[PDB]
């Protein structure tokens, strides 16, 4: 739907409204989500398990390399 390059802007955008501005905390997932992938929310999983997952290292930030998990879903 999105080349890379695409979502990579789209990432940068949200991630830079607050804290680490490279990486997403949970508030800006879920604007980010909410905004531009409202379905990927109404799944099985809640917000705060969707960022769990994506979340590997337990930083508490989403980096773009941890986010990419999610572009199956969003290309399919
Ligand atoms: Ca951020
Ligand atoms: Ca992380």
């Amino acid at each position: 739907m999105k080349s890379p390059e695409e979502l990579k802007g789209i990432f940068e955008k949200y991630a830079a409204k607050e804290g680490d501005p490279n990486q997403l905390s949970k508030e800006e997932l879920k604007l980010l989500l909410q905004t531009e992938f409202p379905s990927l929310l109404k799944g099985p999983s809640t917000l705060d398990e969707l960022f769990e997952e994506l979340d590997k290292n337990g930083d508490g930030e989403v980096s773009f390399e941890e986010f990419q998990v999610l572009v199956k879903k969003i290309s399919q």
